[PDB]
């Protein structure tokens, strides 16, 4: 059945060094031992396995490599969603056509037939727990029955192997995972350092063989820089780097006098890697640098001590979350008066944290959604956050997320309960998390018994003295010395209570008049606005 | 043999360690069948899905000659919120019907509860179903606090002596999990300023019963 034309090195899989050893020991330890002993023991072969993990980490590759290694026939790749049909009896026919060749060859060549391999993709899109209550049957009760009957029925097949692949392993039936049916489970996770080195070596072997690499390309660096890259986004990086190198070469010669031999020598690639890494690849489980422009519009500018106090508190919380081991889950709430700029400080803490995973959950992308969809979105974000050795998630404008309105009061309970349950669920073993929240109405949250779930509170104050306002104006740099002195004389009284956002709006508005009438309008607007709580 | 079904409720204040004690009582019983029905595996479910999940767990429990089922965080299952009040009637009725349904002949069961709000559960006429209740208290003395500090093994001798003087002359109403949180949050300062921060946090947290 097996021939010596297979070696592990030639396969080309890097990072799965246990997910293969254990599989080989368990599933395929009876397909290689001499037939005499196996027959004497009288043991049946395993009839399939299940692979789960994030998307794009090398599961299909492993299935095809197993198929080639076992000297099987051509696998019948299938797609889960493309089996269903709207007529009465068409889905079951599609599920039944796959098991035809094995049945035909089992009754003709006796017990000396080949090995047929069947591959399912997204196996959980068809098989879901079957209802129990009378009249509570689902719409896909018939597909599951057909699949169960075919895999292990009254007529025995001993020349088949079934591989299933899925991402959500908690929705599959429970009679489809017992010893005899799919009975071996393995997990394919994100690669680690020594798993991101092997992939790069495998992918640059070709360039090294054909003598295209430069003399300064260091692979330890490239292994270190990419932190949460999945296996499918390193080949993209390599190819993008080579493509930009070629583009540079071509456009150079046309507007350069390099020379043909000079161009060939220039074909080497050293910094294209760095440039492409910077501005070509966007990971799916990594920090995003494109959002901090949307939430930090005018940057953080100091106008007092409270800014420093808040930032230091955030730093201490980050340190605690990183180092301690008795408490792997931490939380904190930022609350203050409206227009005080809380989201900006939350984003600043998150971005200065230096964590591999950073994400922001906000209602800006949830216009028109029904509560159930909002629950699904929140759960998806947290599920993606549970797949890293460090992380941090920010929840914005909790009151807007609950659909609150003072009349009534009226709000939604499903979202509140989901949120109150997701603040106390610890991650898998050995991983850490950090959750930040922002709100303006703390008392309403206090009534909802949602304020003691968080582990700490931080106050974001408001401008409260004239000198602070003058210093903020100086930092902004709009009004000249004489105008500043006039304002200082006018507003020397320390009775100012204004938000840093309303102040920017006021300054922008007041600059729409002639130079003569500038200070008067600004002072009139400031006086008209509230002067105390 | 007269009573093939029993129930019990563990209740106390928040942050006191009810789930841990329920799990430890369940683990040391050597029952062939043990299971836990928690609400963190039911995020986003509607009423009927929760009913079906509970019913399935009990149906499975009814097929062993001995059993033990744990139902924790009862108030999160009912979706309770003081404003209103609001909650789910269907789940409440399902639970109240399942609490007093004997298994087939010859088989035995045991149900353990958990909750931090006993009065609310009493308003709905639910403490009538449970056979009896147990009380889990907090730390309510300086001596017990010192014993807990010694057993956790964090602060050294001299710092222990410093803590002793400022604590024995008052009372304390801190839970046990919150104590771990405070100890962890204090150790992030420089060697000199650890005891001061711990005392400040403890004084802030402490409140009358
Ligand atoms: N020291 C500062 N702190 C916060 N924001 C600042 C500071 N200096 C400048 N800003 C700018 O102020 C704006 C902060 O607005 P932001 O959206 O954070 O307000 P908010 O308090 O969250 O709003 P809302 O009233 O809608 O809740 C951003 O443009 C930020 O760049
Ligand atoms: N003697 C003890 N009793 C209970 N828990 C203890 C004890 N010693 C240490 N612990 C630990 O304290 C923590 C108690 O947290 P736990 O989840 O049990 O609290 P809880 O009562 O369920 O809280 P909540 O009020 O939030 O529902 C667990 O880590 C438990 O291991
Ligand atoms: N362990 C690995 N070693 C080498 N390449 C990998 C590995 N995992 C994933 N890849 C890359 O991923 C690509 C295909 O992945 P794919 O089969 O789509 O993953 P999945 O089946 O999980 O969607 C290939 O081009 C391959 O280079």
């Amino acid at each position: 059945i097996i021939n010596p034309d297979w070696n592990f090195e030639k396969m080309g899989i890097g990072g799965l060094d246990k997910e293969f050893s254990d599989i080989f020991r368990r599933a395929f330890a009876s397909r290689v031992f001499p037939p005499e002993i196996v027959e004497q023991m009288g043991c049946k072969h395993v009839k399939g396995i299940l692979l789960y993990g994030p998307p794009g980490c090398g599961k299909t590759l492993l299935a095809r490599q197993i198929g080639k290694m076992l000297n099987a026939r051509e696998p019948k790749v299938v797609n889960g969603p493309e089996i269903l049909n709207k007529y009465v009896g068409e889905s079951e026919a599609n599920i039944r056509k796959l098991f035809a060749d094995a049945e035909e060859e089992q009754r003709r060549l006796g017990a000396n037939s080949g090995l047929h391999i069947i591959i399912f993709d997204e196996i959980d899109a068809i098989c879901k727990q079957r209802g129990s209550m009378a009249g509570s049957t689902g719409v896909h009760d018939t597909v599951v029955n057909q699949l169960l009957s075919k895999i292990d029925g009254v007529e025995q097949l001993n020349n088949i192997l079934v591989i299933g692949m899925t991402n959500r392993p908690d929705l599959i039936d429970e009679a489809l995972l017992r010893p005899g049916r799919l009975e071996v489970k393995m997990e394919i996770g994100l690669p680690d350092e020594k798993g991101r080195l092997q992939i790069l070596h495998i992918h640059t072997a070709r360039m090294r063989g054909h003598q295209l690499l430069s003399a300064d390309v260091d692979i330890k660096e490239l292994a270190v820089e990419t932190k949460n890259f999945s296996g499918a986004e390193l080949e993209g990086l390599v190819r993008a780097a080579q493509s930009t190198a070629m583009n540079r070469h071509i456009k150079a010669s046309t507007k350069v006098e390099v020379d043909m031999e000079k161009a060939e020598s220039l074909q080497v690639t050293r910094g294209d890697f760095l440039a492409s890494l910077e501005n070509d690849i966007k990971p799916a489980f990594g920090t995003n640098q494109e959002d901090y422009a949307s939430y930090i519009m005018n940057g953080i500018i100091k106008w007092g001590d409270p800014v420093t106090r808040v930032l230091d508190d955030g730093e201490l919380l980050v340190q605690q979350t990183k180092n301690s081991d008795r408490t792997p889950l931490v939380s904190v709430l930022l609350e203050g008066p409206p227009h005080s700029g809380k989201t900006a400080l939350a984003a600043k803490i998150a971005e200065e944290s230096n964590f591999p995973f950073i994400k922001i959950c906000s209602p800006d992308k949830m216009i028109g959604f029904s509560e159930t969809a909002k629950c699904q979105a929140m759960k998806k974000i947290f599920d993606d956050a549970y797949k890293s050795q460090l992380s941090c998630v920010v929840v914005d404008d909790i009151e807007r997320l609950l659909d609150y309105v003072p009349i009534g009061p009226r709000f939604s309970n499903l979202v509140l309960q989901a949120l109150l349950v997701l603040l106390k669920k610890a991650p898998p073993q050995g991983r850490k998390l950090l959750i930040i929240g922002t709100t303006s109405r703390k008392d309403v949250l206090q009534e909802m018994e949602m304020l003691n779930a968080f582990s700490t509170t931080i106050h974001v104050p408001n401008i409260a003295t004239g000198e602070q306002l003058l210093e903020a104006l100086e930092l902004l740099g709009n009004f000249k010395d004489k105008e500043r002195t006039t304002i200082a004389q006018q507003v020397k009284g320390k009775k100012v209570w204004i938000g840093i956002k309303k102040l920017l709006m006021l300054i922008e508005m007041s600059l729409q008049m002639d130079p003569e009438y500038r200070v008067r309008k600004f002072l009139a607007l400031l006086r008209e606005e509230g002067a105390s709580p």
